[PDB]
């Protein structure tokens, strides 16, 4: 079945997958979390007989529940080999130093590793990383499938999750692999829709925030919120001037998504309809603002119709026409998602929100794959330059020396590498 | 030049225009308003020693003055033939009324006419009742040049212009007309620019209501609002389902614009670029909303540009982004508009407010003088009958001994007729 869990990273989405897992009957169910503060915290709660507690927010609180964790680690030299699935929760931008990490020489017994937010190249690249001749199974889901929050890190194990998808996508480095379908039930408890693809790619080909995050928070606006540290943050998904959507933007995101379906195609992979994505797997508005024939339509559209549309679909979520009308006729605002911004570590050092950072990495390197495709990717180069030149004036203004590394510019060539080099085995 | 000025209509619009006219010098001010109980009230107000009152508000503080009524008629008959000008400052509707009741036989000082706020064909139509010899030049403003209202019924006289246009145009029945450059001047005084077109037909061809209250509140989500009894009321100019506003709203604005154009075209006025006269005229938005090759090229770019465009400049609207950001980073709420909706009069009877039903008295005026130049005019016809439909469904619910008459239905072919034989004379 699924045998014993053992949960890489206990953050947030390793919460609600735990849930999902212990409706399903897991077995054991471990969790590793590197050493740190959140760690530390993890450890005395689970000491003082606290279990993992998720609440649903909203029309999704009849998802709460509570689910007990066998064991915690946060060091890796406990682990022994008691482990049938590793799911991994951590960032993914973090997967290739993850899998890394992990005393594989202890762990022979895995035979399934799923990544809960793959990107297009993260399952070969997992494959890359693991020991010669391991048969784990890896398993790529398209995105995350909720929208969860650890809503006050003094109470590590207690998440709320605001949203659910409506459908993910699931592939397996194993070709009709019968784990699709074990997880395709554990994701159906919480309301989600697993659809098993015939590859990896396919799945990580519908990872929405490559989509979204890309055009939307490389542009200058977003980077000129989350790098700043007085003023307002502005809102994530406002127009211009509140928020980063301009048509400009939406112009960049259709011609990304151009981009990677071409990169799609040269793998082997099916891509999507952009629009019909966003509205039907993610969140979707009334026929009166987008026809459900220009959805339908969408990859057939022409450009100028088909940025419009986006556009259109933006404008339409800035509240959620479906939340219930105030007394003024009002919906609720959707759309006020604060960008965070940059911040000090306990080192005093400025670290970057994941969003951008995971986005810029995860771009980054599917750039660096595309290459070996002999695809140039310009639209997504250029959201990439967006990024390293806000990000290096940043380091300017503030001295490198109070600078994380992290935001110096990594390499994404060798992984790529070692990405192509899976690929044609 | 103004001589002794005769205000018909001695309502807000005409107390701005009685201090405008004073700053800039005038004889004698009169003013005819038919009998009611405003013309009692301002009766009594006279009789108690009252003047007319400006206020302006805010920024346009300096435009405060008052100003004597030296004659008040409410009866057209007695009129003395002391008039050299005369200011049209009655709803549009009322223009062919007025210029009808007034005894032009033994009014022959008058040399000239200002219609305030002309709808296409309105100099023409007004022409067309006057006796043959008069000599009397009729000047037709684009639209009224600021937003002004009567505080208190209670105190008549005196008005709150709270805004003031940016431009309006200025076109007369004399070709190369005098009277015009003094007109620019006298409304100058207030800050607006005036722009003297060649023809009467080009200046009435620049009234924004005509373009954007027609597709926007003639439609069936305005209506529903409009008609309503319970319920928020809506909002003008936000997006569905909060507002009208939805693709297909704007499909009419860029179709009837275009009928619109050609109409113009064909009785020998240039039409005007939408966007530009939005964006130039009303409200501006960034560079980076629409660019100013985009507004600038706005007639020229294809049906589907044109509404994306649209669209763009109504979305970018939703907040006034040239407003001050407040903490947490939002604009002002601009587009919050309640719709005004149906109420019972005096008499017990359901009226409906201004908009729309005078748009509609325009718009209906306006299908039927098309007629005569060979357009079917389809879109605006499209929103006549979406109208005349909804406010048909009102009478029957709520029975016509219950509603005004204004809501019966209307012919305008009559009006049609005149301004089509007064044009080919
Ligand atoms: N949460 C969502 O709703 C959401 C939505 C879309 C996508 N995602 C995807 O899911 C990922 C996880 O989100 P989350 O909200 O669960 O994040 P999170 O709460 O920050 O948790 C991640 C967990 O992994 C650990 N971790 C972080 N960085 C690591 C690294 N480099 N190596 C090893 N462990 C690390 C964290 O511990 P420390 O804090 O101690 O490092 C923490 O326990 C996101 O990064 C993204 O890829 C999540
Ligand atoms: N005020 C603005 O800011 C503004 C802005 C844009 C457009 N306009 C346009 O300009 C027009 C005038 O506006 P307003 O605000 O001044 O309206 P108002 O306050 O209604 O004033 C109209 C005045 O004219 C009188 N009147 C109406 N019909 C008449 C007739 N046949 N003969 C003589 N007097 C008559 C009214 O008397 P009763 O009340 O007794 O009928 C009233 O005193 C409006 O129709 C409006 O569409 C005004
Ligand atoms: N949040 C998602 C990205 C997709 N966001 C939604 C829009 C939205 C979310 N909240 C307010 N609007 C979309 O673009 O369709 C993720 O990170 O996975």
């Amino acid at each position: 079945s699924l045998g014993n869990v053992l949960l890489v990273g206990l953050g947030a989405v390793a919460i609600q997958v735990a849930l999902d897992l212990r409706r399903h009957g897991a077995g054991r169910l471990g969790a590793l979390n590197h050493p740190g503060r959140r760690s530390q915290r993890i450890a005395e709660a689970l000491a003082r007989g606290a279990c993992l507690q998720l609440e649903g927010q909203g029309q999704h609180r009849w998802l709460s529940g509570n689910a007990a964790l066998d064991v915690f680690h946060q060091d890796p030299a406990e682990l022994r080999d008691d482990w049938q699935t590793l799911v991994l929760c951590v960032p993914a931008d973090s997967y290739l130093d993850v899998v890394r990490g992990l005393p594989w020489e202890r762990l022979g017994g895995v035979r399934t590793l799923l990544l809960v937010s793959a990107f297009i190249g993260a399952n070969l690249l997992v494959r890359s990383a693991l020991p010669a001749g391991c048969q784990a199974t890896v398993l790529s889901l398209s995105s995350y499938y909720a929208a969860t929050k650890v809503i006050d890190e003094t109470q590590p194990l207690r998440a709320l999750t605001k949203a659910v998808k409506r459908r993910v996508y699931l592939g397996s480095s194993r070709p009709d692999c019968p784990a699709r379908e074990t997880w395709r039930r554990v994701l159906a408890g919480s309301g989600v829709e697993v659809v098993p693809l015939a590859t990896p790619e396919a799945a990580e080909g519908r990872n929405v925030t490559t989509y979204v995050h890309s055009p939307f928070f490389l542009g200058e606006f977003a980077l000129a919120r989350i790098l700043s540290e007085q003023g307002p943050p502005g809102f994530m998904y406002k127009l211009y001037p509140e928020g980063p959507i301009t048509p400009g933007a939406i112009g960049a995101m259709r011609r990304l998504w151009c981009e990677l379906s071409e990169l799609l195609r040269r793998m082997g992979a099916e891509p999507l309809n952009l629009l019909r994505f966003l509205n039907d797997d993610n969140y979707p508005v009334h026929e009166t603002m987008l026809p459900r024939a220009s959805i339908d339509g969408f990859a057939e559209a022409g450009a100028e119709r088909q940025e419009y549309l986006l556009f259109v679909r933006y404008a339409a979520l800035l509240v959620d026409p479906f939340s219930p009308a105030d007394e003024q006729g009002r919906h609720f605002d959707f759309s006020a998602v604060p960008f965070r911004r940059v911040s000090r570590d306990e080192d005093g050092l400025w670290r970057l929100p994941r969003v951008p950072l995971e986005d810029y990495r995860k771009l980054a390197l599917i750039v660096a794959l595309a290459a070996h495709f002999d695809l140039a990717m310009p639209q997504a180069r250029s959201l990439l330059a967006s990024y390293e030149n806000a990000v290096s004036r940043f380091i300017d203004c503030q001295g490198a020396s109070q600078c994380h590394p992290s935001l110096y510019p990594i390499d994404s060539r060798p992984a790529a590498d070692a990405i192509y080099r899976q690929w044609c085995s």
